[PDB]
């Protein structure tokens, strides 16, 4: 996993409502394998379910998404996981909500 990527600048402030790691996919409502967009904080399912976060990436261009299964962050442009101090606040909020 990368220690930086050129899309970290697109990570936006966490909503004051916080994160809900049990939030269903905004398109198909599935509770399985969802991700949260780190630009707009919409929640959509992963590639192995109905691929709605990949569709969101396509229709918005938003780069970075956070897994509600394992709190990894994937950048769709870099095609890699990313670890950076800039992602700690959001991973921590998600971790607190998930575990707790
Ligand atoms: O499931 C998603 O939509 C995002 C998360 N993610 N996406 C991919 C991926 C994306 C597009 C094409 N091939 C692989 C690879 C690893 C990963 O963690
Ligand atoms: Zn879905
Ligand atoms: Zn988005
Ligand atoms: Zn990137």
């Amino acid at each position: 996993p990368l220690p930086w990527c050129p899309h970290l600048v697109a990570v936006c402030p966490i909503p004051a409502a916080g994160l809900d790691v049990t939030q269903p996919c905004g398109d198909c409502g599935t509770i399985q394998e969802n991700w949260v967009c780190l630009s707009c904080y919409q929640v959509y399912c992963g590639r192995y379910i109905n691929g709605h976060m990949l569709q969101h990436h396509g229709n918005s261009g938003h780069p970075l998404v956070l897994s509600y299964i394992d709190l990894s962050a994937w950048c769709y442009y870099c095609q890699a996981y990313v670890h950076h101090q800039a992602l700690l606040d959001v991973k921590n909020i998600a971790h607190q909500n998930k575990f707790g």
